[PDB]
């Protein structure tokens, strides 16, 4: 689809059978969620936004559909304020911008 | 133009006599600069994003140039790490997501 901007880019996300919302944000370099459970071995990483630094864990190639389109990559889970899919993502279902 | 999402999309944006790079931010309700000295009327706001919130002084009506295309509208100025064109900025320059 085309997505204006006069709201916020919401998007309904597919993720280990669970329907969430998340944000496309093309300023976050990664895709970051809200604290959930997800399977399998994951690594510990910090990373920086706005008012600092925070812990996440790490999950390397989970399948999310993004509005239909599939994407299998990394998923951060940690303290974020709303669930984010990021630039990582955004690349794997063929999101540009335009003006 | 049609912007890949590949590596951050920083373009350059001019406000009065500065020229910055700031990113095409559609996660971003508004327009968050980096510190600097506005003239006008303003008024102090809190934001939150990722490791927690920055105070930030809100000027309206500001304009900024982003690749030649004007823009006019609402400017937080306070200490973010990186420039950052929101949403209020974004459709006034025609900016979509698209995929
Ligand atoms: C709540 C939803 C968002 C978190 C809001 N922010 C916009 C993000 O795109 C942000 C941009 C960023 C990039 C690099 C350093 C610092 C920030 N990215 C990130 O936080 C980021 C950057 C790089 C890697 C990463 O994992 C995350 S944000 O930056 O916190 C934000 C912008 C405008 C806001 C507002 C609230 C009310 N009115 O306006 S809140």
């Amino acid at each position: 689809p085309q997505i204006t901007l006069w709201k916020r880019p919401l998007v309904t996300i597919r993720i280990g059978g669970q329907l969430k919302e998340a944000l496309l944000d093309t300023g976050a370099d990664d895709t970051v969620l809200e604290e959930m459970n997800l399977p399998g071995k994951w690594k510990p990483k910090m990373i920086g936004g706005i008012g600092g630094f925070i812990k996440v864990r790490q999950y390397d190639q989970i399948p999310i559909e993004i509005c239909g389109h599939k994407a299998i990559g990394t998923v951060l889970v940690g303290p974020t304020p709303v669930n984010i899919i990021g630039r990582n993502l955004l690349t794997q279902i063929g999101c540009t911008l335009n003006f």
